[PDB]
């Protein structure tokens, strides 16, 4: 108990690997009687002293480290009066930024982490760098962790970033914020910067004193990327360079176009070769429910973006496939709605859709919020949306599952949903 791991889950147990695998002497405590994951550690470790149950805050104490689960309030008392004993709560982000020995990309944001860190790791492997994508949700951090990496590409969450004192990432990103200090704890010590044009939120205040590089879906200047308009065709460019039609690439809508350019730039940033990026930006073909395409009929498209589980996201969808097709969308929405102010898509809804079919627990509170800006239809099931929104659509339009909403109130996750969502699609004759 030099270090102790303080709550078990998917990054505590890559601690207890890291640590291990490092000879390093260690305990794990966690509060809960019972976790899920003591079996599994009971087993794959039993060497290790494990306490469960209410944390002995003289026990916290005797570390000089407290490795914090992200999802764990650290306000937890014993936590309290390790941290008010001075012991440093730290977590595996922090242990992390300080063991690396190769440049760090860094990426957080409301929304759009997944989608420009896979490409940012798809780039970097086009470039033929030795390189390794993990963080948040996916691959944890430490596991990551080794002498022949060549480049780190991170996905962060803010609780991630609640407990890292100093990322000194190489490059640094928020790529937008919708309903921030936590979010900009992924700035402290970063050598450069990557902002978003069209969010203000996304500059820090280092922007003045590290390389600053942006993106944004307007005409870029010097140090940006965005979109240069010629011959009626949109381009990705870099400053006053033209790079590739939007239309040779894979992913579709403006805000997959402000997508690519944020990974442009922070590819560019730590050194990747345009022909590389542009490569992997060409077999780029986005991930699963992130505004996918499923089916063109009778002229009318169906992107499954069952991942808008928040009306940020939905917001940059609606604007993003609204500008990026001949027609009008047909929107369905709703869902498990979890408080959310809707009003913001008001705006949206009426300037790029023909209709909104709405289904689920929520759908009463976004009728409201979109008040008679479209016509709106209410029905009980996915299948039913389907149909009707087909029957809404005219040739040149395209039918948006952009839900705003989680799926939980009628479906196990927003994968299930995206899936009958293109299961309906499929049979419509
Ligand atoms: N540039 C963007 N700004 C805001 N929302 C976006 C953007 N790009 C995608 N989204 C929305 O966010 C959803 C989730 O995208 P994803 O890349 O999985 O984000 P995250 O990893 O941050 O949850 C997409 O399905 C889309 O609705």
């Amino acid at each position: 108990h030099f270090r102790i791991v303080v709550g078990l889950g998917k990054s505590g147990m890559s601690l207890v690997r890291y640590l291990a695998r490092r000879g390093l002497p260690f305990a794990v405590v966690d509060t809960r009687e019972n976790p899920p994951e003591l079996a599994t550690l009971r087993a794959q470790y039993p060497q290790v002293e494990v306490r469960c149950g209410e944390l002995d805050a003289e026990f916290l104490c005797s570390a000089r480290e407290l490795y914090v689960s992200p999802g764990l309030s650290l306000r937890t008392p014993a936590l309290v009066q390790a941290a008010a004993k001075g012991v440093r709560i730290s977590g595996d982000i922090d242990l992390f930024a300080r063991e690396a020995k190769a440049p760090i990309v860094a990426i957080t944001g409301s929304n759009a982490k997944s989608t420009v860190t896979t490409l940012v790791g798809e780039m970097a492997v086009a470039a033929d760098k030795r390189v390794a994508v993990g963080g948040n949700l996916g691959t944890p951090a430490l596991d990551l962790l080794a002498d022949d990496i060549e480049l780190y590409v991170l996905e962060l969450s803010s609780f991630q970033l609640e407990t890292c004192d100093r990322l000194n990432a190489e490059v640094a990103t928020v790529l937008n914020v919708s309903e921030h200090l936590a979010k900009h704890r992924i700035f402290r010590g970063a050598r450069q910067v990557v902002v978003n044009r069209a969010d203000a939120l996304t500059r820090p205040l280092i922007a003045d004193t590290v390389p600053c590089w942006s993106f944004g879906l307007n005409k870029p200047d010097f140090k940006a990327f965005g979109l240069i308009e010629e011959d009626g065709q949109k381009w990705l460019a870099f400053q006053f360079d033209k790079l590739l039609p939007v239309g040779e690439l894979k992913i579709r809508g403006a805000h997959n176009y402000s997508n690519a350019l944020a990974a442009l730039a922070l590819g560019h940033a730590v050194g990747l070769p345009f022909d590389a990026m542009l490569g992997a930006l060409k077999a780029f073909s986005g991930l699963a429910h992130r505004c996918q395409w499923v089916r063109e009929r009778q002229g009318v498209s169906y992107y499954d973006d069952s991942k808008a589980t928040n009306v940020g996201a939905a917001l940059a969808a609606i604007e993003g496939l609204g500008a990026d097709i001949d027609g009008k969308l047909v929107l369905l929405a709703g869902g498990d709605g979890k408080g959310a102010d809707f009003h913001d898509l008001r705006e949206p809804v009426a300037r790029f859709c023909r209709a909104v079919v709405l289904l689920g627990r929520d759908a009463g509170l976004i009728a409201q919020a979109l008040g008679n800006a479209v016509p709106l239809v209410r029905v009980a099931t996915l299948d039913e949306a389907v149909r009707q929104a087909a029957e809404l659509a005219r040739e040149g339009d395209a039918v948006l599952l952009s839900p705003a909403c989680a799926s939980l109130d009628m479906f196990k996750n927003f994968e299930e949903r995206g899936r009958l969502f293109a299961k309906a699609v499929e049979e419509l004759a």
